């Protein structure tokens, strides 16, 4: 039920043109999960609901993740594929809440997919209105590793952007290089040698359009699938933060019992103490003791939470990247069997 | 005292790492200077490692 | 490892080099000599 | 896992690689010969100035 959800985005009403404007999407839920109350709902939701439910997601789960939101346009422009990138962005920040039955739990989640009226108004509605060196290490060395990929994978996108940049004449140069194979061929007037001419033309033309399509195969699915990963590094990060503050209230509640224990011990050694305050500072003591500990039991288990989630992450990071190495795969033997049929062509000629 | 010099240790080592990587990945730094960083970064862990024990 | 880096780089020796460097008794003896 | 995506790296670049390398191969090649041409063409142009 919770990751047998089912969700399709679709119907790109994309608002026309205003140069910001929001599409707007079925978002359908077809959910065989009890933690969605329709079986189907169709809500239409534009990007602004999300990216704040998204938001509302994180929180409403205190550490407990929020992955990547529908997409950017802190890079995208309003292209279909940009919005694509949103629809896939929330397809997938949805999916995998969804297959988390936590984030899945969300009201204003179930609301909103299972009402059209955006986040918003769903939101009223709902508020009716080892050692100590052991274990900062892990997190220290991870935090650190995670750092340097994340240096690394803003240069690897980078690389992407160049790769598509260098994809471009190339294309100019072949789109050029035909129409000068081709004037000749329509000025010359021997049939034989202006035809072998315009076969060379057609060569070229093909060569520039197969090389722009390969960019959208093989380089645009990296740099998607590598768009991703920031944003999901970009989350784990936050997460980071939520486990230090977990950790500095924690160290206030230890703070605080060290403060009443050691008012106690003055009280006791000026030699009479009423006994008034000494149940009173001993009570408020025990709930600090119990403060410490509560607060020491949930940092553990956020750990813990993230142990089980970073070893999950690893594993999928490499299937990503198998199946873009497939796309590249496809692009390029498509390519060479292109390519002989170009051959082709121009021997019959 | 042994407790602040040891946790002492290991903000200077976190320090010093962090200084390593931020060169390392400025990708504008010999190899020569990295070596002089790495090899302060492994006696801070030395450090951290006496001075916890 | 300058000839490595020489001979499989070019940009000359020169950059290469900075690269690199990350930046028995007397009568014997003075008979040998 | 080391392995493969170093295997990727590779690949990459050997793929990279001969995608480096076609200018080299054909591109070079017509680079060339067209300018030949061109070399007989600016030398006919001179052919031509001799003819007036």
């Amino acid at each position: 039920a919770r990751p047998t959800f089912h969700i399709t985005v679709g119907d790109p009403h994309k608002v026309g043109d205003l140069a910001t404007s929001h599409i707007v999407y079925s978002v359908r839920t077809k959910t065989t999960s009890k933690a969605y109350k329709q079986p189907e709902f169709e809500v239409k939701r534009r990007y602004r609901d999300f990216l704040w439910l998204y938001n509302t997601l994180h929180s409403n789960n205190p550490g407990v993740v929020v992955p990547p939101p529908p997409e950017k346009q802190a890079v995208g422009r309003f292209e279909s594929n940009f919005v694509e990138s949103r629809r896939a962005a929330l397809e997938k920040m949805l999916n995998k809440i969804a297959a988390h039955p936590t984030l899945q739990l969300d009201a204003d989640l179930k609301l909103f997919l299972e009402s059209e009226s955006f986040n918003i108004d769903v939101k009223h509605k709902e508020r009716k209105e080892n050692k100590f060196v052991e274990q900062d290490d892990w997190f220290h060395d991870r935090r650190v590793y995670l750092d340097a990929l994340e240096n690394q994978l803003k240069a690897l996108l980078k690389a992407m952007d160049n790769m598509v940049a260098q994809r471009k004449a190339m294309a100019e140069a072949a789109a050029d290089f035909s129409a000068s194979l081709h004037a000749l061929s329509t000025v010359e007037l021997s049939p034989t040698l202006s035809g072998p001419l315009d076969a060379l033309s057609e060569l070229q033309l093909a060569i520039r359009d197969v090389y722009e399509r390969q960019a959208q195969q093989d380089v645009l699915t990296f740099g998607i699938i590598i768009e991703e990963y920031i944003r999901l590094i970009g989350s784990v990060k936050q997460a980071f933060s939520q486990r230090q503050k977990a950790f500095h209230s924690w160290h206030s509640a230890e703070s605080e019992l060290m403060k009443k224990k050691a008012a106690q011990d003055k009280l006791l050694r000026q030699g009479k103490t009423q006994q008034d305050r000494l149940n009173q500072v001993n009570a408020e003591v025990i709930d600090a003791e119990r403060k410490v500990h509560q607060a020491r039991l949930l940092f553990e288990d956020m750990g813990r939470l993230l142990r089980s989630e970073l070893d999950r992450f690893e594993r999928e990071k490499v299937e990503d990247f198998k199946s873009g190495v497939e796309t590249f795969l496809e692009s390029a033997v498509e390519a060479q069997k292109e390519l002989i049929e170009k051959w082709e062509t121009f021997l019959m000629q």
